[PDB]
């Protein structure tokens, strides 16, 4: 128990059903078709339906939700953005020109020797990078007034077929006359983007960038150089270096460099060769430049000192942390299959247990597949939550219910039906104890699943869905309201909890409470 | 980092493959049939095959392993038993006579009014209890010299047939006259004694039979005839209304002591709480509640109860993670999401505690509907993180789990299971190469089998774990495997062996043995 447990206005019990979405279509919908009298009552009158997929939860548009994202967003009281979504939003919304690390890098160049470099995979493959990110960067760098910009083009031959490079090269050249920036290197990813510690490969790109070791060319003719490579059966992935500009186009002493790939695994070696001691591993006859600073689109290794344009989200003052800071104790409970989700992920994506936080794990059943015991261990989770309600120790308690997602993944419709009936029973037992012991009950889900067990052709559908999830509230003194500018979403669950409890909301929660007092 | 990291003789990398068993049968064997050159080499020459099922890992005889049992036993360096196994062993090896809580209860009776009660379900059902356990308690209590012992018989009709109770009753009566000691005091159906839905009006019937003799009077000579008459009236074992023997002397009285012998908690919480706490209020009984009772349970029924238990939960002190921290040696635990709990909560002894110097790493599992769509799962990422720790050299003990063989094995797709095992072997190869570059000894084991048996005999899918042995490998050529003196080697021997290789002391709580020998 924590010192301020008494100051709380309302004690709250939060049930996160796993894989329970709202769909009015009955075909293969195990939730609609199950006997679910408890949720039928809670999901009536004052209840909301909130988004748990796509950009509402920080995922690419149209992509289904999942347990890790779902619990992260539920616990955070804000949208947790996947890296790609963050960068594409920055491009769409012209946010690079005020990006803290990009501004820092351009200030560095401006107060120094004026020289900046851009390096990465240049194609529309979208696995490691996108040319659109490089274009957005060039435009921002120009607007920020950097004197000299050079581009190092790593040719793509795996994510964009082996003969498209000549087109991305032509596109880049045409782009640059913008009227700003100069192409300095072309080399295949086989050399620049090795991830198997074959530093003799890395050395070709390192020497190309530092020393101009390669075939000399200029903007005029560079496409013909590449065509000559194609005719000799040397494709994009494997292009040996082509050198444009002269020493001025090389990565020199005091220069600043930005890698624009957002996937770390194939950038660790080249970035480390430029900005740390791995140049020693290259065995280059060239001298390593002094006083370089390297920036990455994202964090490539925690051990690296490089600043990142989009570093890992700090995720400060998630609900669990804020309650501890407010001196309010809490309880998190799940069975084994979702135990990590209510702990590691619910608490912001890190291994941390906060002062006053008590955790409880219920063993999952030992069966080959969960359709053989569709009720799983929902009953035992219910037992532990009822025990906490009778104690009354913790003003905020929460649990996860596993059956709908885990049985949903089997594709067995009748098993999913039994799973939803057992889950509804457990919810009813918790609800009756909340009403006897003075807790307000909120039921949600992290994403849907069991409401869609059949594909259109009548076969199994074993995946999560994009349907909305419920949000219920037993307290009669509140009414659900929508946000001003967007649909309600999981980021709004935690702000709302705090409102009911009568606690302050931290600035870091950019979600909003979606209830009003009445 | 930690202060004695440099004192270790050998740094150890422990890989726990999930669901990788040893079977020579090629039929449906995705492990054997997959291309696995790395594990084929590690599992040659000096290597061992160790047990991961049944009593070797604390489970009932013949029962397959699972990830919680396996990671518990691997982490603990001892057999982590299941309540049932512990009690059955105690009966076989005459250990009730020296059970600490049983002796406490018998000393209480002996120093007090001399009166002790046994209460539970009397049948061979084996779900909630076993009559063999009750007989063993009678024999031990007699040997301990308790003056008076009374038995309260809850009739079984759910875990055994509805008209079998007369046999268990006859058996019990003959048994008591074989011990010249102990008296049957009550017969009442589990419908009353063993409710688990808070129907306190049912609990009260049993409570009043035990406390005040509310029921039908009988004696040893008559009880069988009474029960048979119940049967003729369509009242079977589960629903027997109370039968009262010995009169008041057989009742639960002031200052009496009572032992419940069921090992399953869910149906004992109500009657035991009625006797030993405040739920007698809920019974609304006409009888006064007795003063100064003491209640003992076969096992712990609820943490909130003050009751001593004959077999309380394992303390699990000085598991490997705690012991390494106590020796001021740092450590690293890594897994992907599906097995992250197993390398943390379970590996460390079944609790939420992170010890000083322990660094943890969770690798996201792939977001696919079912894992046969990406059978390599995230084995490569786990390997990337282990290789980063091996290059750093910070932690003298590092360990990881590889999920694919178990999780893909559960899909029953043979070719996907094969791909899972090939990816697992590749990841192992990359780790092995890192341990040789950076001066670690490599040990590979598994928590139980799965993928070595993907097809049932009829050609259908086999999605379950198995009872096959698992490997234990060691790259250090200074040691040879040696079997234990008195049993097959098992998962409980993995942790002691690690310590032996690292040159560290072994805590007394690790009752496993190192199964290597210095050369
Ligand atoms: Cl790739
Ligand atoms: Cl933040
Ligand atoms: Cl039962
Ligand atoms: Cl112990
Ligand atoms: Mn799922
Ligand atoms: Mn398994
Ligand atoms: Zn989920
Ligand atoms: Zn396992």
């Amino acid at each position: 128990a924590m010192a301020n447990n008494s100051s709380v206005a309302n004690k709250v019990c939060l049930i996160v059903i796993d894989g329970w979405g709202v769909s009015e279509d009955p075909y293969g919908n195990a939730i609609l078709n199950a006997q679910t009298p408890v949720m039928d009552k809670l999901c009536s009158g004052n209840w909301a339906q909130i988004e748990a997929h796509g950009l509402h939860v920080g995922l690419p548009e149209g992509l289904m939700g999942n347990s890790e994202v779902g619990h992260l967003n539920i616990g955070a009281g804000r949208v947790i953005y996947q890296d790609i979504v963050r960068i594409n939003l920055a491009v769409k919304n012209n946010k690079f020109v005020t990006n803290e690390s990009l501004v820092d890098a351009c200030d560095r160049a401006k107060n120094g020797n004026g020289r900046l470099h851009l390096a990465g995979l240049v194609s529309d493959g979208g696995v490691h990078s996108h040319i659109d990110h490089m274009f957005a960067l060039v435009k921002a760098i120009k607007e920020l007034g950097v004197p000299e910009l050079y581009l190092h083009f790593y040719g793509d031959g795996r994510d964009t077929s082996p003969n498209s490079g000549v087109g991305f090269l032509e596109q880049t050249l045409e782009f640059l006359e913008t009227g700003y920036g100069k192409l300095a290197t072309v080399v295949g990813r086989y050399y620049a983007m090795d991830r198997d510690n074959r530093w003799e490969r890395i050395n070709v790109a390192y020497e190309a960038m530092i020393g101009g070791v390669g075939e000399t060319s200029d903007e005029a003719g560079v496409v013909e150089v590449v065509r000559k490579r194609y005719a000799a059966d040397e494709t994009d992935e494997f292009l040996k270096p082509i050198i444009l500009q002269g020493e001025k186009g090389r990565v020199q002493n005091d220069d600043t460099i930005i890698f624009f790939d957002y996937r770390a695994d194939r950038m660790r070696e080249i970035s480390a060769a430029m900005g740390m001691d791995r140049y020693k591993d290259c065995n280059s006859k060239l001298a390593h430049p002094s006083n370089l600073q390297v920036y990455g689109m994202t964090q490539y290794k925690a051990e690296f000192p490089f600043k990142s344009l989009f570093p890992p989200a700090s995720n400060k003052n998630v609900l669990a942390e804020w309650l501890a800071e407010q001196k309010v104790s809490q309880f998190h409970c799940a069975e084994t299959e979702k135990y990590a989700h209510v702990t590691f992920f619910f608490n912001g994506g890190l291994e941390k247990q906060f002062e006053g936080e008590e955790r409880c794990l219920v063993p999952s059943p030992k069966v080959a597949t969960y359709d053989l015991q569709p009720e799983m261990s929902a009953a035992g989770v219910a037992d532990k939550m009822i025990e906490q309600l009778e104690a009354g120790t913790h003003p905020f308690i929460m649990c996860n219910f596993a059956p709908p997602d885990m049985v949903g993944h089997t594709g067995v419709y009748e098993a999913a039906v039994k799973a939803c009936e057992a889950t509804d029973i457990a919810i009813g037992r918790i609800y009756e104890a909340t009403q006897k012991h003075g807790y307000s009950l909120m039921v949600t889900a992290d994403h849907g699943n069991a409401e869609k067990m059949k594909a259109p052709d009548g076969g199994k559908h074993t995946a999560h869905t994009c349907y909305r999830v419920p949000l219920t509230l037993s307290h009669p003194g509140f009414k659900f309201v929508d946000p001003a500018d967007r649909h309600p979403a999981l980021c709004d669950v935690a702000p709302t909890v705090l409102a009911i409890m009568g606690l302050p909301q931290p600035a870091e929660m950019t979600g909003v409470s979606i209830v009003q007092k009445i």
